[PDB]
């Protein structure tokens, strides 16, 4: 149900299309963590198949991802990177493929784990 998690966005970086062909992608997107991550708050949530950015104080949806359209996610690979979210989404007014790094509070495996957990339940439901 609402999975909430405590993040900061640290930023984006713009991405290729080759970028993104299969293993040449992940180590791609940790050279984007790698860029914007050094070894105010928002709830990155995860409800109705949308990953949300939601102001803390005021409950106010700021952005509205939906899932489906997240080419890629990760946690940061190496170090120290055990805090580092980052997933990667074709931007809808300019349509530029961007990776939003994100900073959290707790371990950025249990995202990825909630990301698969829901894209899991919309394959095996979409049958």
């Amino acid at each position: 149900g609402i999975k909430c998690f405590a993040v900061r966005s640290l930023g984006w970086v713009e991405m290729t299309e080759e970028e993104l062909a299969p293993g040449r992608s992940s180590v791609a997107v940790n050279n984007c963590i790698r860029q914007l991550s050094y070894h105010k708050d928002l709830l990155l949530q995860l409800e109705d198949e949308t990953l949300k950015l939601v102001e803390p104080q005021s409950q106010a949806l700021l952005h509205a991802q939906p899932i489906i359209s997240i080419r890629v996610w990760g946690v940061g690979r190496d170090s120290g990177r055990e805090r580092d979210f980052a997933y990667v989404a074709r931007d809808k007014l300019t349509q530029m493929l961007k990776c939003h790094v994100f900073r959290c509070e707790a371990p950025a495996k249990n995202i990825a784990t909630s990301l698969h957990e829901i894209c899991s339940k919309i394959m095996a439901e979409l049958e």
